């Protein structure tokens, strides 16, 4: 086993062709170790333009989808579309789907169970606010959504969890490596005695919070952080010295 | 001499295979010169359908967002639709309302975003059907109007498309004269609140039910300017809705 080193680049709602373009090139031109497993989400617009000039080793994801082949979903699109433009990953439950956009954990847990069967790899998010938090229920609030994803996975294999210290983002508040590897080892505990030790092993669990170059090293020293889920870094140089961040 | 309108929302379906078959057919049809026709491709589909379609057709994204970038995870901006091509986009469409939970605020807000940006908006209104049974249609889509027309200030850039939600799925269907009745209430509304110049220029299409056996009934009526189209736009069908008028 030895849990593979795992950058996800979320761009969210950025960029246009040009702009995607002179990133996507200096993607390319990096130097991507080995041991690492690069993913970028486009915007959902730019998914068949990014896997065109993308480089076959970074993979591609949607940064959505909803969770019937086809239908009656005007803004949507499905698994079977986000394989046919040549991405294989999804995000799933990200932080801003649920508080944003406002969706539940029954709607997520569907999502990843047809993303899964229709042959996408999955990051699903989750992650506490800051009233939850305070409030001494971290525990329960990622144990219960992590229970709904993993009601809905038959193969750990194509999953990654992405753990979002959402009470650390826009809050004022920042999380220290110490909180983010205690959130990412109860999580690991969870899977134990939840799933399979199996499972638990082999799962990479990525930190989705605050990550830059200078504090990326120490974060991905903690031995129950197996990577990253970046934002806005994403978008600048500064992700390759993530992607190189056990180099 | 208001230009018929035919807009294609293909929602959440086909593949490039089946979609660029379909876009063949429309790009060897013949199009009537008084007709203008757009195409609302799945949003992972926009830049791939403006390629491959002819330039007689529009291009329109789906949905969008309210500003230009952001952290949206799952968004797209007008900027980023205009940047693939397209020139329109639909927006408070019924799905997006009473699946989504898209309030009348959010609507409102990526009508006028999308204007700013040089954007056209085919922005949908209707009513469900316990709203027209206790007697509140006019209310329903004249206030759905106002909060559109709050963001609207060059209304030859919209298309204004009623929806019947009361007749999806539901045990109840829209007939032609039902149509025809509150397209005649929404043009009144736009002499009453904006001008008689933009009641009389004002595209006013019809997005229930539709097919080629219905559309020339349809598209008869007075106040009918075309149709956003469902399931019969993945079709060679959607054709015989583009020639409504002839």
């Amino acid at each position: 086993p030895s849990r593979k080193f795992f950058v996800g680049g979320n761009w969210k709602m950025n960029g246009r062709k040009q702009s995607l373009g002179e990133l996507i090139g200096t993607l390319n031109a990096a130097k991507v170790p080995a041991d690492t497993e690069v993913v970028c989400a486009p915007p959902t617009a730019y998914i068949d333009f990014a896997r065109q000039k993308l480089d076959p080793k970074i993979a591609v994801a949607a940064q959505n989808c909803y969770k019937v082949t086809n239908g009656a979903f005007t803004g949507e699109i499905s698994p079977g579309m986000i394989k046919d433009c040549g991405a294989t990953w999804v995000v799933l439950g990200h932080s801003e789907r649920r508080h944003v956009f406002g969706e539940s954990d029954e709607l997520i847990g569907q999502k990843v169970a047809h993303a899964l069967a229709e042959g996408l790899r999955v990051i699903a998010c989750i992650g506490e606010k800051l009233d939850e938090r305070e409030a001494g229920i971290t525990e329960k609030v990622v144990f219960e959504q992590t229970k709904v994803i993993a009601d809905n996975v038959k193969d750990w294999s194509k999953v990654v969890l992405a753990y979002e210290p959402v009470w650390a983002i826009g809050t004022g508040k920042t999380a220290t490596p110490q909180q983010a590897q205690e959130v990412h080892e109860k999580l690991r505990g969870w899977l134990k005695s939840n799933v399979s030790d199996a499972v638990a092993q082999s799962t990479r669990i990525i930190y989705g919070g605050s990550v830059t170059g200078a504090t990326c090293k120490e974060l991905a020293s903690q031995p129950d952080v197996d990577g990253f889920l970046v934002g806005g870094a994403s978008l600048k140089p500064e992700f390759v010295d993530i992607i190189n961040a056990k180099q």
